[PDB]
RNA sequence: UUGUCCUCCCGGGCAUCGCCGGGCAGCUACGCCGCAGCCGAUAAGGCCUGAAAGCAUCUAAGGCCGAAGCGGCCCCCGAA
């Protein structure tokens, strides 16, 4: 183990609700709903005061990788919740 | 229609079916009719999101397309 555990945050915004059930993230804002199920064996995403929190115990560094990758990804639903997203293309 | 025999005529036997021309039915080909391009998942490859590695990155987790190849539609045998 690369630690004795790991914990990522993702702060919430005011305009912004997150719930977690399971392995199911839910991010409710005020342009829409987002879900996704987010699984890896050993962690466990919870809320916490006004964070989310991804959190394991003597992680490895897949685990770690995993981790990070979820909290990148929570953090695109909020993102896209509370401004979205565009792309621009050129003919 | 040739040779021969039944005496001759008609009518017949044999000579590869005696030989030659034609020939329906049947069988045949050299004849004629019939043989779908659509769904699903993939290989190489082309991409999205994304960290490990505050950036970057098609890959590590996740997702989308993608072959005369693979599975189904189709045909034949099939209640030991």
């Amino acid at each position: 183990p690369v630690d004795a555990w790991i914990r990522e945050e993702v702060e919430i915004p005011e305009g912004v609700e997150v719930t977690v059930e399971g392995y199911k993230v839910k991010v409710k804002g005020p342009k829409g709903e987002l879900e996704r199920e987010f699984f890896w064996p050993g962690i466990q995403i919870f809320t916490e005061d006004g964070n989310v929190v991804i959190y394991k115990d003597f992680p490895r560094r897949k685990d770690v990788a995993i981790a990070r990758t979820f909290a990148a990804h929570i953090r695109n639903m909020i993102k896209g919740v509370t401004e979205g997203f565009t792309y621009k293309l050129k003919v």
